[PDB]
């Protein structure tokens, strides 16, 4: 029997640059810290590796595949080993299993990214919705204010404007525009498109940018090699 | 040894698995909602809590059962290796699968109650916010009406009935009487229908409160864990 | 020697609904997140629990994470003379620690309501003094304005733009109107900003915080103290 060992750890910032750049488009200032993404990716690799190790052992011809921390009081790196029938085999078989686990995690991350895109899209559409509700409630308040001013202008018998149309009118001074013009305003303000702040148009643009994201455009790795599978020794 | 161990590997649920629960928390707390990652940790924390309680109870029997939960890899928090030692291979697998489902059902009942408590807290916080904001809007309106009532005394003495101005920006306690006693009387007479002025936060808060009432517990497809590996059918004894 | 065990974790949102609400009433948008309160309360429970065990070790009582490398839940145990005794002594000690953590928080909350109550009532008093001083300045200005308006023989308003009326051109209003302002000065309302009305409302809400209604737990039971069937 022959033992090949390798040392794996979380992927580099450069390896996850794209994945990190996608999470920033989806969540913005709420995007996970680059270090948190690295921990999640190696967590998912470690998970799938343990499942392979437990399955390889539960066979008619069991295969010993291991995973343990390389350093005593440290979470990472991880030492992964395989026991093969030949020296060529133990080393290749360990390298194949590491690649097999990576391919499974890559399929999992593709699904996870789609779920993250959906949540981000939901958060942005919900933002557009509340902003639309406040724009509509603001428009209705203005109409409501002109309708009350029209009542004052009717009692004060103000038909023609007294004020030379001020862009800064108020609930109190509105009646000075006269019945005539206030009736016209209750029409114009009712058909007036909703007024949004730039944040609305930015949220709109953030939503289009999420649509522009692709999984294929990101070469995402769930691990990094510290040491590649070693040439085995007789054991 | 005449004992068979079935093993399973569990971890925190996927983002997709808890998309509903996370949305509920966002509807209830808004910007104060827990991060999606924090929800995942809490849910798996809750699953392993209930699992550990089952394991401690299964050991405290006339015929003790060994049900174990531990991190799969040393020094890692997740994933978790759950295992059970049965009388047969088919038995150990079914008994572990049943116990995992039993813990999940208990956790699910707990989360249903917790969600109801969360919807109550969120509602009370938003209701308190609208209340406070309505009083300030109403107190602001009453101040203006008392100012108008005062100004009407100044207009009655100066015998100002019709408006005296041809270009107004905004009026103060001093300048209000220039609108004339006729307009001022009209404003007091219709003070009841004068609309309250609120900030956008009020309209947002009011909408958040309606959306909380839209939340359903059965509509959430929530599970507290994810299987990495389902309970194994052991080939050989332990 | 029988060991009774229990599994404890952070309290539920429902369990600390009262504590969280009082923090929200006192701090508003600066209040701690409900999840942060849960972590703090269980942190306080474990620390008081370890403190009790340490004092008990000075003449048995243990606290440790249930699952290796998971901060929560926590496994607590006690070794008693009987299974029935071990169970009751663990339950009593858990309740004892809970009462101590609850008493420390009751006291902390009272300190917080006092400081808040102080800060808000100082804010209202400052604002009331400024509103009254502003009103008095304006009345002095109106009285001075009336003297000029009498001399300039300006009785009816001479204002075509409200923009023309400043604290130095009040005489533009009627001498008739300025007399009316001085005559009805006592009923001229004090002008406060919305912040005053908000502050006042916040003060009433803090004063509505009653300890008679609230009851909070620094922990939740995952598993109650076991009745051990065998010695160990
Ligand atoms: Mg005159
Ligand atoms: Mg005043």
């Amino acid at each position: 029997k022959w033992t090949s060992t390798a040392i794996i750890t979380q992927p580099d910032v450069g390896q996850i640059a794209g994945y990190n750049n996608a999470m920033n488009v989806i969540y913005g200032q709420a995007a996970p810290k680059v270090s948190d993404l690295q921990e999640t990716l190696i967590g998912r690799f470690s998970s799938a590796f343990s499942a392979l190790a437990e399955t390889l052992d539960n066979q008619e011809e069991p295969e010993k595949l291991t995973i343990e921390p390389s350093v005593k009081n440290q979470q990472l790196p991880l030492t992964v080993s395989y026991v093969g029938q030949t020296a060529e085999g133990a080393q290749m078989k360990l390298a194949q299993y590491i690649q097999q686990v990576d391919d499974k995690v890559n399929q999992e991350l593709e699904k996870d990214l789609k779920d993250n895109i959906a949540l981000g899209r939901k958060n942005l559409q919900d933002s557009l919705r509340t902003q639309e509700v406040v724009a509509q409630e603001q428009k209705d308040l203005r109409i409501r204010q002109i309708q009350e001013a029209l009542q004052y202008a009717n009692q004060a018998q103000v038909t023609k404007p007294q004020v030379q149309q001020t862009e800064d009118v108020t609930q109190d001074t509105l009646f000075l525009l006269g019945s005539e013009a206030l009736e016209s305003m209750i029409k114009h303000e009712a058909t007036r498109p909703l007024v949004f702040s730039p944040n609305y148009y930015q949220t709109r643009q953030n939503l289009l940018d999420i649509e522009k994201l692709k999984f294929d455009d990101l070469d995402i790795h769930a691990y990094r090699y510290v040491m590649k599978p070693t040439l085995p020794i007789r054991r």
